[PDB]
C-alpha cells in the first residue's frame, strides 16, 4: 500500500504503459484518475479499467482530456478534486510517435507530436503542480520520457526532441517546485512491446536486432514500467527529484 | 582557411554568439549568409556585419528570416544558393529566453519560445539538409543548444526543453543524414554575457554566484563560441557527428 | 516484504548509508549479511545492527571483510551461503573519500582510494555474481556510486573516478550478466550528511552553499537511500538494469 | 599553425591514435614529446615518428615512459623541459584493452588495466599540471577516454571503468586547475580500427554489426582523432574545460 490515500492522475491511461501504471497505483491504495484522449477507444479503455479497479476493491474514475488541448490539465485537476479531494501524483504518460522520415516530415505531423508530447505535458504538469502547491502537502510528478531522450532515431526526429524536452522539463520543474515538496522525475522506458511500435516491430529483422541488443533478453511489457512509476510516486523516493530512471533491460548500455 | 569556399548559414546572427560565429566563419574563408530576425535592429546588425566582412576581404549577405516562421528555412537556403551556389554548413543559432516563473507561464510566451527555439530550428535544419543531400558533397549542421540541455533552470521551464530538444534533434538527424555525409552536432554554451542575460545578471548576487562557479574564473563572451563552431563545421571534425560540446569554462562540472 | 526470503549482502554496513540500507532490507524480509571493515568500530556497529534486526524479528549476521582486500568478496559470499544458503542481492556500499588537493596527492592515498572504492568492488561483484549465476535464479547488484560520477570535485580527483568507475562497471556487468538474469544498477547519492563529510561540511560557508543548492531544501540522511536501494533490489525493478538513479534532492540539476 | 611554439607531450604515441595526434600536432607547429612504453616496438615506433617529423621540418623527441610506472609522468615533464623549455599540452593516450570475460577475470589482468589506463594517467596528468602551474601561462590537458565511458562492454568490465574514470578525472581536474588557466577535457573515440581491436573485429559478424551502427558508414581511423585533439589543445577551445567530445561517427546515438 505504497500509495494509500493518494490521488493519482495518469494521462493517456486507456492502454499500454499508462494503463498498467494506473492499474498498479490503484493496487497500491491510490485513488486513480484515469485520463484518456476522449476518442472512442480511449474512453472505452478508461471505463473498462475503472470497472476492473472497482472489481478488486479500489477506487477510480475516467476523465477525458486531450493532451494536445492545453486546457485539459485544469480539467483533470478539477475532476480529481471533485471526486477525491486532492491531487497528489501526476503521471504524464500521453504521447504519440508517428514514425516518419525527416526530410519529408509534414509540418502538421511535427506540430501534432510536439503539441501532444511536450506542450500539453507542460500545461498538464503546470495545473497539477499548482494544485499540489495550494494543498501544501508536497507531491510527485513523473514524466514518461524515453531511452530516446538519450539517443537518436532516424524516423523519430520529430519525437526524440519531445522526450528529451520532457526530461529537461522535469529537471527545471524540480528546481521551481522543490521548495514546495513537489518531486519531479522522468522514467525512460526502453523498447516496450505496445501499440506504439506494433507496426514498427512487425519488421522481424528490426525486432530481432532490437531484441538482441537487450541484455535481459526480452522486450518490455507495460507492467515493467508500473513498479518504477509507483516507486517514484512513493515515499521510497522521498529524496529523489530531478532524476532520470532508465527502464530498458540494459538496451542503452549494450554497445558490445 | 578552415572553411575556405564553404557556404555557411548562421541564423539569428545580428548580435551575440551568432554574430561572432558568422564573423569568424568569414575570417576562415567561408561565404556567410547572415540570417536575422527581420526586426529593425536585426536588419541593421546583419548589414553592419556584412559591411565589416567585405572590409577585411570576405563575402557575405544579410537575409531576413523569422525563426518562428517555419518557412524561413527554405528562404535562407534559397538566398544562399542564389548568392553563393551552395549550402555547406548551417549554424542554427536563433533563440530567445524570456525568463519567467513556471506556475504563471502564459501559453503565448511558452508557445513562442518553443516555436522560435525548436520548431523553427527543425524546419531550418530540414531545408538546409535537403539542399546538402541534393548536392552530394556532405555538410555540417551545428545547433546552438546550452548547458541548460543538461541541467535545469527554475525560470527557464519553457526554455530548457527547447535546448534539450535541439540536442536530441542533432542526435536523430545525425542518424538520418549520416548516409549523406551530413554531420549534425550541438554546441552547449555555458553562461555567456550577452543580451539574453544582461538583465538577469544585473542582479549582482546572482552574477557572483554564477561567476564564482566558473572554474576558468570568468563568464564567456561570444567569441568563446566561435572556435568550437568553426571546429565542428570544419574537416577537423570529419568523424564527429551526433556529439555535444560544452563550452562553459567548467561550469557544468563544478559541484565543489 | 519486498525482499522476503532474499539473501542480501551489504558491504561497509556498520554506519551511514550501508547501515540504513541493511536495516531496511531486513525490514523488507531479507536475510542480511552485514559486511564491515574489520576494524573495532566496524565490528561493533555491525554487531549492534544484527542485535537490532533480530529484535524486530529479522535475521542477520556480521561478517568482517576489508573491501581493499580483493579476496573478501568470496569470503562474504561464503559466509552468506553458509548462513542463509544463497546470495540474491549485493549492495556494494563500502567506500572512503579522504579529501585532498590534487597536485600534492600522495600515491599511497590515491591507491587506497581506488583499491577500496573500485578494485575491491570489482571482485566483490564478481564473487557475488558467480554465486548468482550458479544458482540459476537471477539476482540484483546495486553499486553505491555518487552524484560525483557525473560532476567533478577539486578535492576529490582521486575519488570521483572511482564513483564514475563503479557506474561504468554496473553498465558493463549489466551486459555480461543479463543472460543470467542478474540486474546491475548504480545509485547516485547527492550530499548525504554522514561521517564521510562531517569534517568537510563543518565549514559553515560550504555547508550553506551546498544546502542552498538543494531544491528540496535539506541535505540527505542515510535513510534517504534505503528506499531507492530496496527498489532496485526488488521485483519493482525487474526490467531495470544498467541504470543510474540520482538520489540527491535535485542537487545535480540546480544551476539557477 | 594552431599549436606554434607549444610543447606537446603525447603518451603511448608509437602507434594508433597517439601516433596520429603526435604527428598532426607537429604539423600544427608544436614541439612534440613522443612518449612510448619503452618496449622494443614502442621505442622503434617513436623514433620513426620523430624521424618523420624531422623530415617535414618540425621538431620532436622520443621519450620512453611506461604509463603503469607511476613515476614516468615526471620523467616525461623533465625531458620536455630539457629539450623544449616548457610543457604546454598533455595528451594522455596510453592505454590497453585486453578483452576478457568478467567472471574469470584474473586479478593481475584487472590490476594492469587500471594501473596503465587510469592510475598512471592520474600521475602523468599530475606531473604535467604541476609544470603548467609553475610556468603560469595556462595549459591544455586532453585524456583519450572512450564511447565506452558512456556505455558498457561485456568483455570490457575491467576497461570501461578506466575510461569513465579518465573522463571523471578531467572533470575534477578542470575545477582544481581552472584558476591556473589549465583546461582539462576528454575526447571519446568510438570504434577506431587500430591494433587495440584488430583481433576483436577480425570476427566479421561483429565487425559488420559495429559498422552498421555507425551513421557515417565507416569505422574510424587514427587521423579521425587528430583534429579533435588539436582543437582541444588550441586557442579555438579557450573556454572549453571539463568537457567531453565524442568522435564516433554517430555510433553512440544510433539506437534505431
Ligand atoms: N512503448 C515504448 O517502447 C516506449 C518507450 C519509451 C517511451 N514511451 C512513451 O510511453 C508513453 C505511452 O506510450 P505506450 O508505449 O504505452 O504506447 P500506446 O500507443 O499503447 O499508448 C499511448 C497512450 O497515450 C494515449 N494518447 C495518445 N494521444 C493522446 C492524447 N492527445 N491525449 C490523451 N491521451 C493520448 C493513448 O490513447 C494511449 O493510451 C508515451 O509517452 C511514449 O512516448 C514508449
Ligand atoms: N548567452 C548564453 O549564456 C547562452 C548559453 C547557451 C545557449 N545560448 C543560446 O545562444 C543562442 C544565441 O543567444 P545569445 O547568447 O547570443 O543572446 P542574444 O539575444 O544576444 O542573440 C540571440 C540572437 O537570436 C536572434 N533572434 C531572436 N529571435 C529570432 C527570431 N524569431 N528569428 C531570427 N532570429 C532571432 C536575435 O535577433 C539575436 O541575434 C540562443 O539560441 C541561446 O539559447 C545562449
Ligand atoms: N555521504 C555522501 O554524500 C555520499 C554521496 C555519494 C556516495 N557516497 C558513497 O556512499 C557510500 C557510504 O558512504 P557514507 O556516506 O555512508 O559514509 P561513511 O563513512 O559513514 O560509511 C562508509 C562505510 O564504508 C565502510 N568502509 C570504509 N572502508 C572500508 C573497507 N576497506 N572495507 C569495508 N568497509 C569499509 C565504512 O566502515 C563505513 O561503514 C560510499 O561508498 C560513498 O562513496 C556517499
Ligand atoms: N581504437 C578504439 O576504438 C578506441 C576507442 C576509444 C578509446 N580508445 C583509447 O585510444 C587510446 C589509444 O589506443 P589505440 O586505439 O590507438 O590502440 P593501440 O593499441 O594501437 O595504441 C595503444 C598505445 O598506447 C601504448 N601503450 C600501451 N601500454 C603502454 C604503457 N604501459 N605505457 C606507455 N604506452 C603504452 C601503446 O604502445 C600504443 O602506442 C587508448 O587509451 C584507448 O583506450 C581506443
Ligand atoms: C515508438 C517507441 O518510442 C520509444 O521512445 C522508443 O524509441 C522505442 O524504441 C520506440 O519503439
Ligand atoms: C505490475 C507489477 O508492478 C509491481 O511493482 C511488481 O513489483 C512487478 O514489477 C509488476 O508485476
Ligand atoms: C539565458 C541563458 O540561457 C543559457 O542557456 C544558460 O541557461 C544561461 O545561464 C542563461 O543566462
Ligand atoms: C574568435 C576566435 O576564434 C578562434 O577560434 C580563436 O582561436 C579564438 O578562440 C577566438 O578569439
Ligand atoms: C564525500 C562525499 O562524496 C560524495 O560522492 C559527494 O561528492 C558529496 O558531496 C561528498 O560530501
Ligand atoms: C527507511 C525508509 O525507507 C523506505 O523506503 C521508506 O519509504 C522511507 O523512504 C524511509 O523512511
Ligand atoms: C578496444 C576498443 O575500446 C574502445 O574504448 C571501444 O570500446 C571500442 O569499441 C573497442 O574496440
Ligand atoms: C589528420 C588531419 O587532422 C586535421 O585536423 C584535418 O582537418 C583532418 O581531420 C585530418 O586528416
Amino acid at each position: 500500500s505504497l500509495l494509500i490515500d493518494k490521488t493519482v492522475i495518469v494521462t493517456g491511461a486507456s492502454r499500454g504503459i499508462g494503463r498498467a501504471a494506473a492499474r498498479e497505483c490503484a493496487r497500491q491504495g491510490a485513488r486513480v484518475v484515469i485520463g484518456h484522449s476522449g476518442s472512442d477507444e480511449g474512453r472505452a479503455g478508461a471505463l473498462s479499467l475503472a470497472e476492473e479497479i472497482a472489481a478488486f476493491g479500489g477506487t477510480a474514475i475516467a476523465v477525458g482530456a486531450d493532451a494536445a488541448d492545453l486546457d485539459s490539465g485544469e480539467k483533470l485537476v478539477a475532476a480529481a478534486v471533485e471526486a477525491f479531494g486532492s491531487v497528489d501524483v501526476l503521471v504524464n504518460n500521453a504521447g504519440i510517435c508517428p514514425f516518419h522520415s525527416f526530410l519529408d516530415m509534414p509540418r502538421e505531423l511535427y506540430l501534432k507530436t510536439v503539441g501532444t508530447n511536450l506542450n500539453g505535458a507542460y500545461f498538464t504538469v503546470q495545473a497539477a503542480a499548482r494544485r499540489m502547491k495550494e494543498q501544501g502537502r508536497g507531491g510527485a510528478i513523473i514524466a514518461v520520457s524515453s531511452i530516446s531522450a538519450l539517443v537518436g532515431g532516424a524516423m523519430q526526429t520529430h519525437y526524440t526532441p519531445t522526450k528529451a524536452g520532457l526530461l529537461s522539463l522535469m529537471q527545471s520543474c524540480a528546481i521551481a517546485l522543490g521548495p514546495y515538496g513537489i518531486r519531479c522525475n522522468a522514467v525512460l522506458p526502453g523498447t516496450i512491446a505496445t501499440d506504439i511500435n506494433k507496426e514498427d516491430l512487425s519488421d522481424l529483422e528490426k525486432r530481432e536486432r532490437m531484441t538482441s541488443r537487450v541484455p535481459l533478453g526480452r522486450l518490455g511489457e507495460p507492467d515493467d514500467l508500473a513498479g518504477p512509476i509507483v516507486f517514484l510516486a512513493s515515499d521510497m523516493a522521498r529524496y529523489v527529484t530531478g532524476a532520470s530512471l532508465l527502464v530498458d533491460g540494459g538496451l542503452f548500455v549494450n554497445l558490445q
